[PDB]
């Protein structure tokens, strides 16, 4: 649907844990640092497990997409204790806000 939508959601759902959105932080996942066009394996210490880093499946609409629906079918190791969002529109909400979050 929106940016707003998305931004609104993750700052419920997503800064509990990946606090990107103000004071820029990593509580138990990392800062979505620039995701769209972007490479997993970049956070600035955040020790998470090595399969996500290592399978480098470039973070974009269709990655992010299959990744927060199902994550580790999507890529193995992943520790996500959340695994989906709920509405299929705060997952077109999240994809509409995280493009524009890496240029607004
Ligand atoms: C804390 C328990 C989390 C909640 C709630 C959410 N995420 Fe998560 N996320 C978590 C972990 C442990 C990790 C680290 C890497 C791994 O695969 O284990 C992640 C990773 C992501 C990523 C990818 C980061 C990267 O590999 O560069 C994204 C884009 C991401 N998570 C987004 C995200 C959103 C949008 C959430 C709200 C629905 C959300 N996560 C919740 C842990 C946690």
């Amino acid at each position: 649907g929106d940016v707003e939508k998305g931004k609104k959601i993750f700052v419920q759902k997503c800064a509990q844990c990946h606090t990107v959105e103000k004071g820029g932080k990593h509580k138990t996942g990392p800062n979505l640092h620039g995701l769209f066009g972007r490479k997993t394996g970049q956070a600035p210490g955040f020790t998470y497990t090595d399969a996500n880093k290592n399978k480098g499946i470039t973070w974009k609409e269709e990655t992010l997409m299959e990744y927060l629906e199902n994550p580790k079918k999507y890529i193995p190791g992943t520790k996500m204790i959340f695994a989906g969002i709920k509405k299929k529109t705060e997952r077109e909400d999240l994809i509409a806000y995280l493009k524009k979050a890496t240029n607004e």
